[PDB]
């Protein structure tokens, strides 16, 4: 991978305030208002059956590195043009460091 990693903690807390809200990191978890997160990083997009997906996920095939997600989770609804996700697109973009690098940490 090119990115390399900030903080595994911090990240969490972040996590925790923005992503925790609709996602889960854990294995499996509740797909509650978005997917899980685990192990995505490395598995392309769409890969958790069951959950209400969309044709635009499929179709905009994405495989989960640290750059498209980095930029996705700028502009969800863009990247995806077909996506339930109503996120706030992370403008931080400082905070995204962390926040990635505890994503990373935890889809290892
Ligand atoms: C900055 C914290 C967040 C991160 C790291 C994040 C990350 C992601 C990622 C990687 C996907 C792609 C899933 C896949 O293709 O398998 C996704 C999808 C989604 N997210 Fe988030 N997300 C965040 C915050 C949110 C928030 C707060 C909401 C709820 C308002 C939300 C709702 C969704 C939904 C509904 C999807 C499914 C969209 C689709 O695949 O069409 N997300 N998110
Ligand atoms: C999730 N955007």
């Amino acid at each position: 991978t090119e990115f390399k990693a900030g903080s595994a903690k911090k990240g969490a807390t972040l996590f925790k305030t923005r992503c925790l809200q609709c996602h889960t990191v854990e294995k499996g978890g509740p797909h509650k208002v978005g997917p899980n997160l685990h192990g995505i990083f490395g598995r392309q997009s769409g890969q958790a059956e069951g959950y209400s997906y969309t044709d635009a996920n499929i179709k905009k095939n994405v495989l989960w590195d640290e750059n498209n997600m980095s930029e996705y989770l700028t502009n969800p609804k863009k990247y995806i043009p077909g996506t339930k996700a109503a996120f706030g697109g992370l403008k931080k973009e400082k905070d995204r460091n962390d926040l990635i690098t505890y994503l990373k940490k935890a889809s290892e």
